[PDB]
Protein backbone atom coordinates (compact mmCIF):
# COMPACT_ATOMS: atom_id res chain seq x y z
CA UNK A 1 0.00 0.00 0.00
CA UNK A 2 2.98 2.28 -0.62
CA UNK A 3 3.76 5.10 -3.05
CA UNK A 4 4.65 2.89 -6.04
CA UNK A 5 1.24 1.40 -6.92
CA UNK A 6 -0.16 4.38 -8.87
CA UNK A 7 3.02 5.05 -10.88
CA UNK A 8 3.49 1.33 -11.61
CA UNK A 9 0.20 1.39 -13.57
CA UNK A 10 0.07 1.85 -17.35
CA UNK A 11 -0.81 5.24 -18.85
CA UNK A 12 -1.50 4.64 -22.52
CA UNK A 13 -2.26 6.86 -25.50
CA UNK A 14 -3.87 5.02 -28.43
CA UNK A 15 -3.44 6.22 -32.02
CA UNK A 16 -5.50 4.78 -34.88
CA UNK A 17 -2.74 4.46 -37.48
CA UNK A 18 -4.53 1.58 -39.23
CA UNK A 19 -7.36 3.59 -40.79
CA UNK A 20 -5.20 6.69 -41.30
CA UNK A 21 -1.51 7.17 -42.14
CA UNK A 22 0.81 8.78 -39.60
CA UNK A 23 4.37 9.82 -40.45
CA UNK A 24 7.28 8.48 -38.37
CA UNK A 25 7.88 12.03 -37.13
CA UNK A 26 4.22 12.56 -36.18
CA UNK A 27 4.35 9.43 -34.02
CA UNK A 28 7.73 10.49 -32.61
CA UNK A 29 6.15 13.74 -31.42
CA UNK A 30 3.25 11.82 -29.86
CA UNK A 31 5.85 9.62 -28.08
CA UNK A 32 7.74 12.73 -26.92
CA UNK A 33 4.56 14.43 -25.66
CA UNK A 34 3.55 11.16 -23.99
CA UNK A 35 6.93 11.00 -22.21
CA UNK A 36 6.67 14.66 -21.19
CA UNK A 37 3.10 14.31 -19.86
CA UNK A 38 4.02 11.15 -17.92
CA UNK A 39 2.48 8.35 -20.00
CA UNK A 40 4.04 4.88 -19.98
CA UNK A 41 3.10 3.45 -23.38
CA UNK A 42 1.89 4.35 -26.85
CA UNK A 43 -0.70 1.96 -28.23
CA UNK A 44 -0.30 1.98 -32.00
CA UNK A 45 -2.90 0.29 -34.19
CA UNK A 46 -1.11 -0.62 -37.42
CA UNK A 47 -3.68 -3.13 -38.64
CA UNK A 48 -7.12 -1.57 -38.25
CA UNK A 49 -9.32 -1.58 -41.38
CA UNK A 50 -6.24 -0.62 -43.41
CA UNK A 51 -2.91 -2.37 -42.90
CA UNK A 52 -0.29 0.35 -42.60
CA UNK A 53 2.83 -1.65 -41.77
CA UNK A 54 5.12 -3.65 -44.06
CA UNK A 55 8.04 -5.80 -42.91
CA UNK A 56 11.19 -6.06 -45.05
CA UNK A 57 10.44 -9.75 -45.72
CA UNK A 58 6.72 -10.36 -46.14
CA UNK A 59 7.03 -13.95 -47.36
CA UNK A 60 4.05 -16.00 -46.13
CA UNK A 61 3.86 -19.80 -45.90
CA UNK A 62 0.29 -21.16 -45.75
CA UNK A 63 -1.98 -23.81 -47.32
CA UNK A 64 0.93 -25.97 -48.52
CA UNK A 65 2.14 -23.10 -50.72
CA UNK A 66 4.14 -19.88 -50.30
CA UNK A 67 3.30 -16.30 -51.22
CA UNK A 68 6.33 -14.32 -52.40
CA UNK A 69 7.38 -11.26 -50.37
CA UNK A 70 6.94 -8.75 -53.22
CA UNK A 71 3.57 -10.29 -54.17
CA UNK A 72 2.36 -9.98 -50.55
CA UNK A 73 3.52 -6.33 -50.21
CA UNK A 74 1.81 -5.09 -53.40
CA UNK A 75 -1.45 -6.85 -52.48
CA UNK A 76 -1.46 -5.24 -49.02
CA UNK A 77 -0.66 -1.78 -50.44
CA UNK A 78 -3.59 -2.31 -52.82
CA UNK A 79 -5.85 -3.42 -49.95
CA UNK A 80 -5.05 -0.38 -47.79
CA UNK A 81 -5.58 1.89 -50.82
CA UNK A 82 -8.85 0.06 -51.56
CA UNK A 83 -10.03 0.93 -48.04
CA UNK A 84 -8.59 4.46 -48.18
CA UNK A 85 -5.92 5.88 -50.48
CA UNK A 86 -4.35 8.28 -47.98
CA UNK A 87 -2.59 11.18 -49.79
CA UNK A 88 -0.19 11.45 -46.82
CA UNK A 89 1.17 7.90 -47.19
CA UNK A 90 0.25 4.22 -47.37
CA UNK A 91 2.22 2.07 -44.91
CA UNK A 92 5.08 2.40 -42.43
CA UNK A 93 8.32 0.50 -43.13
CA UNK A 94 10.20 -1.92 -40.86
CA UNK A 95 13.03 0.62 -40.42
CA UNK A 96 10.56 3.34 -39.37
CA UNK A 97 8.70 1.20 -36.80
CA UNK A 98 12.06 -0.10 -35.51
CA UNK A 99 13.34 3.47 -34.97
CA UNK A 100 10.05 4.37 -33.25
CA UNK A 101 10.50 1.54 -30.73
CA UNK A 102 14.13 2.47 -29.93
CA UNK A 103 13.23 6.18 -29.74
CA UNK A 104 10.38 5.40 -27.34
CA UNK A 105 12.64 3.13 -25.26
CA UNK A 106 15.06 6.05 -24.79
CA UNK A 107 12.23 8.05 -23.18
CA UNK A 108 10.83 5.25 -20.96
CA UNK A 109 7.90 4.75 -23.34
CA UNK A 110 6.55 1.33 -24.32
CA UNK A 111 5.05 0.59 -27.72
CA UNK A 112 1.93 -1.56 -27.94
CA UNK A 113 1.21 -2.67 -31.54
CA UNK A 114 -2.24 -3.78 -32.70
CA UNK A 115 -2.95 -5.91 -35.78
CA UNK A 116 -6.72 -6.39 -35.87
CA UNK A 117 -8.64 -9.55 -36.88
CA UNK A 118 -11.05 -11.18 -37.64
CA UNK A 119 -12.89 -7.85 -37.96
CA UNK A 120 -11.45 -4.50 -39.07
CA UNK A 121 -9.36 -6.09 -41.82
CA UNK A 122 -10.59 -4.52 -45.08
CA UNK A 123 -7.02 -4.33 -46.41
CA UNK A 124 -6.18 -7.97 -45.61
CA UNK A 125 -9.37 -9.30 -47.22
CA UNK A 126 -8.73 -7.57 -50.56
CA UNK A 127 -5.02 -8.49 -50.33
CA UNK A 128 -6.04 -12.15 -50.05
CA UNK A 129 -8.29 -11.77 -53.10
CA UNK A 130 -5.33 -10.30 -55.00
CA UNK A 131 -3.25 -13.22 -53.68
CA UNK A 132 -5.63 -15.77 -55.22
CA UNK A 133 -7.50 -16.68 -52.01
CA UNK A 134 -11.10 -16.62 -53.23
CA UNK A 135 -13.94 -15.16 -51.08
CA UNK A 136 -12.24 -14.46 -47.71
CA UNK A 137 -15.11 -12.24 -46.49
CA UNK A 138 -17.85 -13.23 -44.03
CA UNK A 139 -21.39 -13.51 -45.40
CA UNK A 140 -24.62 -12.63 -43.56
CA UNK A 141 -27.16 -9.89 -44.43
CA UNK A 142 -24.66 -9.10 -47.19
CA UNK A 143 -21.06 -9.99 -48.03
CA UNK A 144 -18.81 -8.30 -45.47
CA UNK A 145 -16.07 -5.84 -46.41
CA UNK A 146 -14.43 -5.78 -42.97
CA UNK A 147 -14.59 -9.31 -41.58
CA UNK A 148 -13.16 -12.75 -42.38
CA UNK A 149 -15.25 -15.92 -42.83
CA UNK A 150 -14.33 -18.32 -40.01
CA UNK A 151 -15.26 -21.37 -42.11
CA UNK A 152 -12.71 -20.51 -44.83
CA UNK A 153 -9.49 -22.37 -43.94
CA UNK A 154 -7.47 -20.85 -46.80
CA UNK A 155 -8.10 -17.32 -45.49
CA UNK A 156 -7.79 -18.35 -41.83
CA UNK A 157 -4.43 -20.07 -42.38
CA UNK A 158 -2.97 -17.13 -44.32
CA UNK A 159 -4.09 -14.56 -41.74
CA UNK A 160 -2.66 -16.64 -38.87
CA UNK A 161 0.69 -16.81 -40.69
CA UNK A 162 0.53 -13.08 -41.47
CA UNK A 163 -0.12 -12.10 -37.84
CA UNK A 164 2.58 -14.62 -36.88
CA UNK A 165 5.14 -12.82 -39.03
CA UNK A 166 4.26 -9.51 -37.34
CA UNK A 167 4.44 -11.28 -33.97
CA UNK A 168 7.93 -12.52 -34.93
CA UNK A 169 8.96 -8.89 -35.44
CA UNK A 170 7.54 -7.46 -32.18
CA UNK A 171 8.95 -10.36 -30.12
CA UNK A 172 11.80 -9.11 -27.92
CA UNK A 173 10.97 -5.53 -28.94
CA UNK A 174 7.62 -5.01 -27.22
CA UNK A 175 5.98 -6.52 -24.12
CA UNK A 176 2.38 -6.61 -25.38
CA UNK A 177 0.69 -7.50 -28.69
CA UNK A 178 -2.95 -6.57 -29.34
CA UNK A 179 -4.87 -8.67 -31.87
CA UNK A 180 -8.20 -6.89 -31.26
CA UNK A 181 -11.10 -9.23 -32.13
CA UNK A 182 -13.63 -6.40 -31.79
CA UNK A 183 -16.90 -5.74 -33.67
CA UNK A 184 -17.29 -8.91 -35.76
CA UNK A 185 -19.02 -8.27 -39.11
CA UNK A 186 -20.71 -5.08 -37.87
CA UNK A 187 -21.22 -3.86 -41.45
CA UNK A 188 -22.79 -7.17 -42.53
CA UNK A 189 -25.12 -7.69 -39.53
CA UNK A 190 -26.20 -4.14 -38.50
CA UNK A 191 -23.79 -4.16 -35.52
CA UNK A 192 -25.06 -7.49 -34.12
CA UNK A 193 -22.11 -9.69 -35.10
CA UNK A 194 -21.96 -11.76 -31.92
CA UNK A 195 -25.68 -12.51 -32.09
CA UNK A 196 -25.15 -13.68 -35.69
CA UNK A 197 -22.25 -15.93 -34.62
CA UNK A 198 -24.41 -17.50 -31.89
CA UNK A 199 -27.22 -18.02 -34.43
CA UNK A 200 -25.08 -19.95 -36.94
CA UNK A 201 -23.19 -21.85 -34.20
CA UNK A 202 -19.92 -20.14 -35.18
CA UNK A 203 -19.16 -18.49 -31.83
CA UNK A 204 -17.05 -21.50 -30.81
CA UNK A 205 -15.13 -21.05 -34.07
CA UNK A 206 -14.35 -17.45 -33.05
CA UNK A 207 -13.09 -18.60 -29.64
CA UNK A 208 -10.83 -21.20 -31.28
CA UNK A 209 -9.37 -18.42 -33.45
CA UNK A 210 -8.96 -15.95 -30.56
CA UNK A 211 -7.39 -18.63 -28.32
CA UNK A 212 -4.99 -19.57 -31.14
CA UNK A 213 -3.95 -15.90 -31.40
CA UNK A 214 -3.37 -15.73 -27.63
CA UNK A 215 -1.18 -18.86 -27.70
CA UNK A 216 0.72 -17.47 -30.69
CA UNK A 217 1.49 -14.37 -28.61
CA UNK A 218 2.53 -16.29 -25.47
CA UNK A 219 4.87 -18.77 -27.17
CA UNK A 220 6.63 -15.78 -28.78
CA UNK A 221 7.04 -14.07 -25.40
CA UNK A 222 4.33 -11.49 -25.97
CA UNK A 223 1.55 -10.64 -23.51
CA UNK A 224 -1.66 -11.11 -25.52
CA UNK A 225 -4.11 -8.21 -25.57
CA UNK A 226 -7.57 -8.12 -27.13
CA UNK A 227 -10.71 -6.00 -26.92
CA UNK A 228 -13.59 -7.18 -24.73
CA UNK A 229 -16.41 -7.49 -27.30
CA UNK A 230 -16.19 -11.21 -28.12
CA UNK A 231 -15.04 -12.46 -24.72
CA UNK A 232 -17.83 -14.37 -22.92
CA UNK A 233 -20.64 -12.58 -24.78
CA UNK A 234 -23.83 -12.12 -22.71
CA UNK A 235 -22.07 -13.63 -19.63
CA UNK A 236 -22.40 -17.15 -21.08
CA UNK A 237 -19.53 -19.56 -20.38
CA UNK A 238 -20.67 -22.37 -22.69
CA UNK A 239 -17.73 -21.41 -24.90
CA UNK A 240 -14.46 -20.87 -22.99
CA UNK A 241 -11.68 -18.34 -23.66
CA UNK A 242 -7.97 -18.00 -22.83
CA UNK A 243 -7.52 -16.43 -19.37
CA UNK A 244 -4.01 -15.08 -20.06
CA UNK A 245 -5.44 -12.34 -22.30
CA UNK A 246 -5.10 -8.72 -21.18
CA UNK A 247 -8.59 -7.33 -21.83
CA UNK A 248 -8.80 -3.81 -23.23
CA UNK A 249 -12.28 -2.95 -21.93
CA UNK A 250 -13.97 -0.10 -23.79
CA UNK A 251 -17.75 -0.69 -23.50
CA UNK A 252 -20.48 -3.12 -22.42
CA UNK A 253 -22.22 -2.29 -25.70
CA UNK A 254 -25.83 -1.23 -26.18
CA UNK A 255 -29.24 -2.70 -27.08
CA UNK A 256 -28.77 -5.88 -29.15
CA UNK A 257 -25.01 -5.78 -28.54
CA UNK A 258 -24.84 -7.57 -25.21
CA UNK A 259 -21.18 -7.59 -24.23
CA UNK A 260 -19.90 -9.21 -21.04
CA UNK A 261 -19.78 -6.99 -17.95
CA UNK A 262 -16.43 -6.05 -16.40
CA UNK A 263 -17.75 -7.83 -13.28
CA UNK A 264 -18.19 -11.09 -15.21
CA UNK A 265 -14.78 -10.95 -16.92
CA UNK A 266 -13.17 -10.25 -13.53
CA UNK A 267 -14.91 -13.36 -12.17
CA UNK A 268 -13.18 -15.33 -14.95
CA UNK A 269 -9.80 -14.05 -13.70
CA UNK A 270 -9.22 -11.35 -16.31
CA UNK A 271 -7.12 -8.22 -15.81
CA UNK A 272 -8.17 -5.01 -17.57
CA UNK A 273 -6.52 -2.23 -19.46
CA UNK A 274 -9.11 0.45 -18.72
CA UNK A 275 -9.81 1.71 -22.24
CA UNK A 276 -12.98 3.58 -21.24
CA UNK A 277 -15.06 4.76 -24.20
CA UNK A 278 -15.70 8.07 -22.42
CA UNK A 279 -12.16 9.22 -23.31
CA UNK A 280 -12.54 8.51 -27.06
CA UNK A 281 -11.84 11.11 -29.72
CA UNK A 282 -12.70 10.54 -33.39
CA UNK A 283 -10.71 12.89 -35.64
CA UNK A 284 -12.89 15.67 -37.07
CA UNK A 285 -15.90 14.82 -34.88
CA UNK A 286 -18.03 17.83 -33.94
CA UNK A 287 -20.49 18.37 -31.01
CA UNK A 288 -23.44 18.20 -33.45
CA UNK A 289 -22.56 14.58 -34.34
CA UNK A 290 -22.76 13.40 -30.71
CA UNK A 291 -20.52 10.48 -29.75
CA UNK A 292 -16.83 11.12 -29.10
CA UNK A 293 -16.08 14.73 -30.03
CA UNK A 294 -13.15 16.65 -28.52
CA UNK A 295 -15.05 18.77 -25.97
CA UNK A 296 -16.79 15.72 -24.49
CA UNK A 297 -13.57 13.68 -24.21
CA UNK A 298 -11.82 16.57 -22.40
CA UNK A 299 -14.91 17.04 -20.20
CA UNK A 300 -15.05 13.28 -19.46
CA UNK A 301 -11.31 13.17 -18.76
CA UNK A 302 -12.13 14.72 -15.37
CA UNK A 303 -15.67 13.32 -15.06
CA UNK A 304 -14.76 9.65 -15.54
CA UNK A 305 -12.25 8.42 -12.88
CA UNK A 306 -8.92 6.81 -13.83
CA UNK A 307 -9.90 3.37 -12.47
CA UNK A 308 -13.55 3.43 -13.59
CA UNK A 309 -14.39 0.85 -16.26
CA UNK A 310 -17.17 1.45 -18.80
CA UNK A 311 -20.71 0.74 -17.53
CA UNK A 312 -19.44 0.70 -13.92
CA UNK A 313 -19.24 3.25 -11.09
CA UNK A 314 -16.04 3.91 -9.11
CA UNK A 315 -15.32 3.19 -6.32
CA UNK A 316 -18.56 1.25 -5.66
CA UNK A 317 -17.34 -1.26 -8.24
CA UNK A 318 -13.57 -1.63 -7.88
CA UNK A 319 -12.00 -4.12 -10.30
CA UNK A 320 -8.33 -5.01 -10.98
CA UNK A 321 -6.80 -2.85 -13.72
CA UNK A 322 -3.21 -2.70 -14.92
CA UNK A 323 -3.81 0.91 -15.97
CA UNK A 324 -5.78 3.12 -18.35
CA UNK A 325 -5.81 3.86 -22.08
CA UNK A 326 -7.04 7.04 -23.77
CA UNK A 327 -7.89 6.50 -27.45
CA UNK A 328 -7.72 8.55 -30.64
CA UNK A 329 -9.64 7.07 -33.58
CA UNK A 330 -9.91 7.89 -37.29
CA UNK A 331 -13.33 6.48 -38.31
CA UNK A 332 -13.27 8.95 -41.18
CA UNK A 333 -9.55 8.78 -42.04
CA UNK A 334 -9.86 11.74 -44.45
CA UNK A 335 -10.43 14.07 -41.48
CA UNK A 336 -7.48 16.36 -40.75
CA UNK A 337 -5.19 15.20 -37.96
CA UNK A 338 -4.55 18.28 -35.83
CA UNK A 339 -1.70 17.61 -33.37
CA UNK A 340 -2.90 20.38 -31.01
CA UNK A 341 -6.23 18.61 -30.33
CA UNK A 342 -4.63 15.30 -29.32
CA UNK A 343 -2.00 17.08 -27.21
CA UNK A 344 -4.76 18.97 -25.37
CA UNK A 345 -6.75 15.80 -24.64
CA UNK A 346 -3.55 14.01 -23.60
CA UNK A 347 -2.58 16.88 -21.28
CA UNK A 348 -6.04 17.06 -19.69
CA UNK A 349 -6.04 13.34 -18.82
CA UNK A 350 -2.60 13.72 -17.21
CA UNK A 351 -3.54 16.91 -15.33
CA UNK A 352 -6.58 15.29 -13.67
CA UNK A 353 -4.49 12.28 -12.58
CA UNK A 354 -1.12 13.81 -11.62
CA UNK A 355 -0.59 11.00 -9.07
CA UNK A 356 -0.73 8.27 -11.74
CA UNK A 357 1.41 10.07 -14.33
CA UNK A 358 5.20 10.57 -14.20
CA UNK A 359 6.96 13.93 -14.00
CA UNK A 360 8.77 15.41 -17.01
CA UNK A 361 12.21 13.82 -17.40
CA UNK A 362 13.15 15.30 -20.81
CA UNK A 363 15.17 18.09 -19.15
CA UNK A 364 16.97 15.60 -16.88
CA UNK A 365 17.99 13.32 -19.76
CA UNK A 366 19.38 16.27 -21.76
CA UNK A 367 21.39 17.42 -18.73
CA UNK A 368 22.64 13.85 -18.07
CA UNK A 369 23.81 13.67 -21.70
CA UNK A 370 26.07 16.70 -21.13
CA UNK A 371 28.13 14.77 -18.54
CA UNK A 372 31.64 13.91 -19.88
CA UNK A 373 39.65 18.44 -10.11
CA UNK A 374 38.07 16.23 -7.41
CA UNK A 375 36.31 19.03 -5.49
CA UNK A 376 34.25 20.00 -8.57
CA UNK A 377 33.67 16.27 -9.20
CA UNK A 378 32.35 15.95 -5.63
CA UNK A 379 29.52 18.34 -6.58
CA UNK A 380 28.74 16.63 -9.91
CA UNK A 381 28.66 13.25 -8.13
CA UNK A 382 26.46 14.66 -5.32
CA UNK A 383 23.80 16.11 -7.64
CA UNK A 384 23.64 12.77 -9.47
CA UNK A 385 23.03 10.94 -6.17
CA UNK A 386 20.30 13.49 -5.36
CA UNK A 387 18.29 12.73 -8.53
CA UNK A 388 14.84 11.16 -8.10
CA UNK A 389 13.44 9.09 -10.99
CA UNK A 390 10.30 8.20 -9.01
CA UNK A 391 8.52 11.60 -9.09
CA UNK A 392 4.98 12.10 -10.38
CA UNK A 393 3.33 15.05 -12.20
CA UNK A 394 2.42 16.75 -8.88
CA UNK A 395 6.11 17.29 -8.14
CA UNK A 396 7.51 18.94 -11.28
CA UNK A 397 8.98 21.80 -9.23
CA UNK A 398 10.72 19.28 -6.95
CA UNK A 399 12.39 17.76 -10.03
CA UNK A 400 13.05 21.17 -11.64
CA UNK A 401 15.47 22.23 -8.88
CA UNK A 402 17.21 18.82 -8.76
CA UNK A 403 18.06 19.16 -12.47
CA UNK A 404 19.01 22.82 -11.86
CA UNK A 405 21.52 21.66 -9.22
CA UNK A 406 22.94 19.20 -11.76
CA UNK A 407 23.27 22.04 -14.30
CA UNK A 408 25.00 24.20 -11.66
CA UNK A 409 27.41 21.39 -10.70
CA UNK A 410 28.34 20.67 -14.34
CA UNK A 411 29.53 24.26 -14.97
C1 LIG B 1 -28.55 4.34 -25.12
C2 LIG B 1 -27.87 3.42 -26.09
O1 LIG B 1 -27.25 2.45 -25.66
N1 LIG B 1 -27.98 3.73 -27.38
C3 LIG B 1 -27.38 2.95 -28.45
C4 LIG B 1 -26.21 3.69 -29.11
O2 LIG B 1 -25.25 4.01 -28.13
C5 LIG B 1 -25.61 2.85 -30.25
O3 LIG B 1 -24.63 3.57 -30.97
C6 LIG B 1 -23.30 3.28 -30.49
O4 LIG B 1 -22.87 4.26 -29.55
C7 LIG B 1 -21.61 4.01 -28.97
C8 LIG B 1 -21.37 5.02 -27.85
O5 LIG B 1 -22.10 4.63 -26.71
C9 LIG B 1 -20.54 4.09 -30.06
O6 LIG B 1 -19.25 3.85 -29.52
C10 LIG B 1 -20.84 3.08 -31.16
O7 LIG B 1 -19.95 3.27 -32.25
C11 LIG B 1 -19.15 2.08 -32.43
O8 LIG B 1 -19.81 1.06 -33.17
C12 LIG B 1 -20.14 1.41 -34.50
C13 LIG B 1 -20.92 0.27 -35.13
O9 LIG B 1 -22.22 0.25 -34.59
C14 LIG B 1 -18.87 1.73 -35.29
O10 LIG B 1 -19.22 2.27 -36.55
C15 LIG B 1 -17.96 2.72 -34.55
O11 LIG B 1 -16.70 2.74 -35.18
C16 LIG B 1 -17.80 2.41 -33.06
O12 LIG B 1 -16.90 1.33 -32.87
C17 LIG B 1 -15.85 1.55 -31.88
O13 LIG B 1 -15.67 2.92 -31.50
C18 LIG B 1 -14.53 3.64 -31.95
C19 LIG B 1 -14.84 5.13 -32.07
O14 LIG B 1 -16.20 5.34 -32.36
C20 LIG B 1 -14.00 3.06 -33.25
O15 LIG B 1 -12.97 3.84 -33.80
C21 LIG B 1 -13.47 1.69 -32.91
O16 LIG B 1 -12.86 1.10 -34.04
C22 LIG B 1 -14.59 0.80 -32.38
N2 LIG B 1 -14.05 -0.20 -31.46
C23 LIG B 1 -13.35 0.01 -30.34
C24 LIG B 1 -12.87 -1.22 -29.64
O17 LIG B 1 -13.11 1.12 -29.86
C25 LIG B 1 -22.30 3.13 -31.65
O18 LIG B 1 -22.47 4.17 -32.59
C26 LIG B 1 -26.72 2.39 -31.21
C27 LIG B 1 -26.17 1.43 -32.27
O19 LIG B 1 -27.20 1.09 -33.17
O20 LIG B 1 -27.77 1.75 -30.50
C28 LIG B 1 -28.41 2.55 -29.51
O21 LIG B 1 -29.45 1.82 -28.91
Amino acid sequence: GSHMEKLAKNKVISIDAGRKYFTLNQLKRIVDKASELGYSDVHLLLGNDGLRFLLDDMTITANGKTYASDDVKKAIIEGTKAYYDDPNGTALTQAEVTELIEYAKSKDIGLIPAINSPGHMDAMLVAMEKLGIKNPQAHFDKVSKTTMDLKNEEAMNFVKALIGKYMDFFAGKTKIFNFGTDQYANDATSAQGWYYLKWYQLYGKFAEYANTLAAMAKERGLQPMAFNDGFYYEDKDDVQFDKDVLISYWSKGWWGYNLASPQYLASKGYKFLNTNGDWYYILGQKPEDGGGFLKKAIENTGKTPFNQLASTKYPEVDLPTVGSMLSIWADRPSAEYKEEEIFELMTAFADHNKDYFRANYNALREELAKIPSKESLEALDAAKTALNYNLNRNKQAELDTLVANLKAALQ
